[PDB]
C-alpha cells in the first residue's frame, strides 16, 4: 500500500537478510576453528572455505540486488510526482 | 621456514580477518537497529548501509585474494618440483 | 511520563547495554587471538582473561539489576491501580 | 603429553567456549530489535530476555570453572615439584 509501508517492509527484509549472512559466516568460522585445532586445515580445504565466502555474498547480493530495484522504483515515482507537482 | 609452518599463517591471517569481517557486518546490523528504535530508517540510510556492505566486503576480498595468490605460488612451486621429479 | 514511554526508555537503555556487553566479550576475544597466533597464551594470561570476563559481567549486571528495579516499580503499580478497580 | 600441549588444549577450549558465547549474545540482540521491529518489547519479553542472559552465563561459568580446576591442577602440581626440589 502507501509509500512508507512497502518501504518499511524492505527494510525489514533486508535487516532479516543481513542476520542470515552474519550466520553463515559465523558458521563457517566454527567449522575453520574445529578442523584447525583438530587437526590442521589444508590448501584444499581453505580453497573450498574461500569458494564459500564468496557463495555467501553472493547469496547476499541476489536480497541486494531485489531491494535495490524496488527502491529505485520507489524513487523513480517520486521524482514523477515531484515533477507534477513543482 | 618449512612450506607448512608459512601456510598455517596464511591460514592464520584467514581467521582473523574473517572475525574481523564479522564484526563489522554485526556492528552494522545494530546501527540499523538503532536508527529503526529511534525513529525509522529512511531510503538514505538504506543506501549507505547497503553501501557499506559492498564498501565492507571489497576489504574482505583483498584479504583473500592475497592469502589467494601466496597460496597460488605455493602451489606452482609444487608442481615445479613435481615436475622436476615426475 | 506514561508507563509505556518510560518502560520504552529501559528497553531501549537495556538493547544498548548489551551491544557494549558483546563488544567487550569481542575485544577480549580478539585480544586472547592476538597473543595466541603470535606466541601462546600463559597461566597467567588465562587468568587476566577469565578475570576480566567475570568483571565484564558485574558491569552488566548492575545495568540488569537497575533495569530490573524500575520494571519492578512498574508492576507493583500497576497492581495497585488493578486493586482499587478490580 | 607435556603439561603445555596440555594447557594449550585448555586455552583451545576456552577460546571457543567464548566465541560459542558471543554468539547466543548476538542472538540474543536480533531476537530484541526482532519483536521492536515488528511490534514492540513487553515487560514478559524483557524478562525472558533477562533470563536468558543469566542463562546463557551460567553455562559459560560452568565452562570457565572447570578449565579454572584443571589449570589449579597443574598449578599445584607445580608447587609440589618445585617443593620437591626447593
Amino acid at each position: 500500500m502507501a509509500p512508507a509501508d512497502y518501504f518499511r517492509v524492505l527494510v525489514q527484509q533486508f535487516e532479516v537478510q543481513l542476520q542470515q549472512y552474519r550466520q553463515q559466516i559465523e558458521e563457517l568460522e566454527n567449522h575453520l576453528a574445529t578442523q584447525a585445532n583438530n587437526s590442521h586445515i589444508t590448501p584444499q580445504d581453505l580453497s573450498m572455505a574461500m569458494q564459500k565466502i564468496y557463495q555467501t555474498f553472493v547469496a547476499l547480493a541476489a536480497q541486494l540486488q531485489s531491494i535495490h530495484e524496488n527502491v529505485k522504483v520507489l524513487k523513480e515515482q517520486y521524482l514523477s510526482y515531484r515533477k507534477m507537482f513543482l
